[PDB]
């Protein structure tokens, strides 16, 4: 059955891009999920919260698609069962040029970002289109808010410690 999200939703995995840029993400439930970037051109940015466009694409295969309020749009693949992990992301060029202004814990700063996206130039847009690793995988139930609820550098160096 394509629509059950059953075996995803509260799906909570680390995985590390092909570039070296490292990131983590948890299904929150069937459209919301949260983030926390780790390192890479965004390093540190979170968020809680996302609405999301989630959907089982294969046995075990599954994609997650949103926009932010930044302009950028992302769309992610997740295969449990091949244990394959792909991600295309298109960032706007104001991103590109100055990714520090994205990093922050979005919830806090939704108007600011929305400044960014209507100034800096929105084109053109950079592709970043990558395999990764997944290095950890667990579930943790569905809206349990408690999964990601600080930024990365604010978790054990280590981090897991799973």
């Amino acid at each position: 059955d394509k629509h059950d999200l059953s075996g995803f939703v509260g799906k909570h995995l680390v995985y590390t891009y092909d570039n070296g840029w490292n990131y983590e993400i948890y299904v929150k439930n069937d459209n919301t999920i949260d983030y926390r970037i780790h390192s890479g051109l965004v390093g540190n940015r979170w968020v809680k919260d996302q609405e999301a466009y989630i959907v089982r694409v294969g046995e075990s295969i599954y994609k997650i698609s949103w926009t932010e309020p930044t302009g950028t749009d992302v769309s992610l693949i997740v295969n449990l069962g091949d244990s394959l992990f792909h991600g295309t992301i298109f960032f706007p060029r104001w991103v590109m040029n100055n990714p520090e202004p994205t990093v922050c814990f979005q919830n806090d700063h939704i108007p600011l970002m929305n400044s960014y996206r209507e100034a800096g130039p929105a084109y053109p847009t950079e592709v970043i289109d990558e395999f990764a690793t997944i290095t950890f995988v667990r579930d943790c139930g569905a809206n349990n808010e408690s999964v990601i609820a600080c930024a990365a550098s604010e978790l054990p160096k280590n981090f897991p410690d799973n």
